[PDB]
Formats: C-alpha cells, structure tokens, sequence
C-alpha cells in the first residue's frame, strides 16, 4: 500500500544465502535455510564440512538447518542453481532499476544513522552507513527499496530496528560496492549486491544474502523471515 513494488526474486527467494565466486564461514556460523553456489563448484563452499546426499543432488551442513547446492552437483541442480542466479541478476537490475514512487535521494547524505525512514524509495550515488540504530517504521505490506551505487556498512553492535508492522521479506536493499555487517550488528532485509556480503564477528542478517561475488560469515547467523 505505501512505497513501491515489492521486487520479485524467482527462485532466488528459495535461498538464504546465494553466491556465484564462493560462500566462507569460520566459528560459530549458523543458517537457516539453503544456500547455494553457481557457477562456482562446491569447493567454494569452505568452511562447512560438506556430506553429499545419495542422490548427489545436494549436501548437508552441521552449519546449516537446510540443504546446501552448487553448480557441479547432479541435475536438476545444475540447471535450477543457473535459473536461481539469473533471477538473482534479474532482481539486482530491477531493483536498482525502480523509479517510483520518485525517490529521495542523498538522505543524511549518507548517513542513516539514528533515523525513522518510512516506505519509500531511497538512492545515494556515495556509500550508505549505519552509524547507530536506524528504524524502519510502516505497516505489514510496505516496501523499501534502498538504491546505493557504493557500499554499504553498518557500525558494530547497531541495528535496523522494525517497526508498525515493517517485515524483512518486504526490504531490498540493492547495493553496487561491498556491503560490511560489522561485529554483533542485527540487519533487516534481502540484500541484492553487484560485490561481496561480509558478516563480521557475530552479526545477524534476518533475510538474504544474494551476492554475484562472494558472502563471507563469521561467527554469524542468517536466518529467512
């Protein structure tokens, strides 16, 4: 009802974590759901003590409440992990694509900070950073759409707090340079990156991580909404 389109992800959506060069985990890592990786094969996959099914078809992970899928498995799953990245690289290009409602642009030039952002579309052609607390404030089927053509950060031990009713499901934030979770962060929403996801020490992403480089998870948990 308030701010645009929802951005549709096809079978992108299907993942918690997707990546084309490689997915890296180190400590206490925890997922919840499936990742995948194409076309990188399933040596990019480091971190996670991979045990194939007997169909061949997928792995499973001590790490991950899912199944785990790459690019060299057994069919389907090579030809489904190339129609979930191509909806990934579909999803990128109309997010960063959406024009209305008009959007505001250069919001605290950057810095989000401390703020209560309503649905909308919001684009920087600088890096965004959340510096400390940042709220979504809008109702159960409200969308942001957040457009940034460098990278993304936020600060350790700060969050995207929700609230009205605000769901990560309904949250994009599209992202041309490396976005950073920094060290016991909490983040709301499907990231939609050109460059690599990395989740420092401890950070916590409620959504997605759908990079068309690498994600990288330390001591982190990822979980879909």
């Amino acid at each position: 009802m308030a701010g645009p389109v929802a951005v549709v992800l096809g079978t992108a959506g299907n993942f918690v974590v997707l990546a084309k060069s490689g997915i890296s985990t180190t400590g206490s890592t925890h997922v919840t759901g499936d990742i995948g990786v194409s076309p990188a094969a399933a040596s990019a996959i480091t971190g996670f003590g991979l045990t194939m099914d007997k169909s061949n078809t997928f792995s499973r992970s001590s790490l991950v409440t899912g199944k785990v899928y790459a690019a060299d498995y057994h069919p389907p799953t090579p030809h489904n992990m190339t129609t979930a990245v191509s909806n990934m690289e579909t999803a990128y290009t109309a997010a960063a694509g959406v024009t209305a409602p008009a959007p505001v642009v250069g919001l605290g030039a950057g810095n989000i900070g401390g703020m209560t952002i309503a649905p909308g579309v919001y684009k920087w052609s600088t890096g965004v950073t959340i510096p400390t607390n940042v709220t979504l404030a809008g109702g159960a089927n409200d969308v942001w759409i957040f457009q940034i053509a460098q990278t993304l950060d936020i600060s350790s031990a700060q969050k995207v707090i929700l609230s009205g009713g605000a769901q990560a499901a309904n949250i994009f934030w599209q992202v041309a340079g490396q976005t950073t979770l920094g060290t016991t962060s909490v983040f709301n929403g499907t990231i939609l990156d050109l460059k690599a996801i990395v989740l420092n020490t401890g950070a916590t992403l409620n959504g997605r991580a759908l990079s068309q480089t690498a994600v990288t998870l330390d001591a982190s948990t990822v979980s879909a909404s």
